[PDB]
Formats: structure tokens, C-alpha cells, sequence
């Protein structure tokens, strides 16, 4: 049921995502806050269609897409920049370029067993996440 991502996921371990926020010029007083957050992910998936929401205390990131369908995001919140974006399939990882100002961007979403891992690169910089399927 790999590619099965629907649901509710609660964070449990998020790695280097310090790394990443510099990575995407994110000034120091919000990384200060947002290093610390646990996330919510909540994922509405039907098929190819893709609603999305991050959540936290400090500020929540939506996203929607269909699989293999480039659209123009705007990172609201985070950096507050416009990417063109493309998700694909490359096996069961769901696997996001996000082409514009910065280097190597994008992130790699995928399913084992209640984990839902997430990857974010920047640049020189990988954060490491991992979700734990809502009790
Ligand atoms: C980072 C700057 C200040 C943060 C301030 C606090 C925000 C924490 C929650 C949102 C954090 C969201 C990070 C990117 C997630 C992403 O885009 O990938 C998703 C799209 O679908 C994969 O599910």
C-alpha cells in the first residue's frame, strides 16, 4: 500500500532541519522558533491529486498538486519564493523538484508501514524527517 499517503502524521523526529532553513536564507529569529516545532502533515490523496497541509504553533504550510503536473508554488510562510515544482513517482517515493533561485531543491516523501519519512534538500544541505501515523 505504499503510495497509499492519505491521513493524519504526526512528527516524531526532524533532523538538520536547521540546516535546511539556512540553506533558504530563513532569518535566524524564526529559525530559532521553528527548530524546536513538532509538525503535523495531513495529506488528502486521491490518486494523482495531492491537498496537502503542514502544521504547527508557529505557521502552517498548504500545498496541492497532481502527480506530474508542474504548477508554480509559492512558499508562503517559509521562504516566500516562487519554485516551479514537479511531483513525479519514482517508485513508491514521491519526489519533488522545486527549480528556481536555489540549487538542488526539492523534497522525497514516501511510506513504510505507519512512517511516513520526508526528505528536504537544499543546496548542500538534507533534513531528515520522520511521521508517525495518527493514533
Ligand atoms: C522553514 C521556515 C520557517 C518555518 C516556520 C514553522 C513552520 C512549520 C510547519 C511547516 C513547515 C513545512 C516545510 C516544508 C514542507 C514541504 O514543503 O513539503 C511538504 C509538501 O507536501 C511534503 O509533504
Amino acid at each position: 500500500m505504499t503510495r497509499d499517503q492519505n491521513g493524519t502524521w504526526e512528527m516524531e523526529s526532524n533532523e538538520n532541519f536547521e540546516g535546511y532553513m539556512k540553506a533558504l536564507d530563513i532569518d535566524f529569529a524564526t529559525r530559532k522558533i521553528a527548530v524546536r516545532l513538532t509538525q503535523t502533515k495531513v495529506i488528502d490523496q486521491d490518486g494523482d491529486n495531492f491537498k496537502t497541509k503542514t502544521t504547527s504553533t508557529f505557521r502552517n504550510y498548504d500545498v496541492d498538486f497532481t502527480v506530474g503536473v508542474e504548477f508554480d508554488e509559492y512558499t508562503k510562510s517559509l521562504d516566500n519564493r516562487h519554485v516551479k515544482a514537479l511531483v513525479t513517482w519514482e517508485g513508491d517515493v514521491l519526489v519533488c523538484v522545486q527549480k528556481g533561485e536555489k540549487e538542488n531543491r526539492g523534497w522525497k516523501q514516501w511510506i513504510e508501514g505507519d512512517k511516513l519519512y520526508l526528505e528536504l534538500t537544499c543546496g548542500d544541505q538534507v533534513c531528515r524527517q520522520v511521521f508517525k501515523k495518527k493514533l
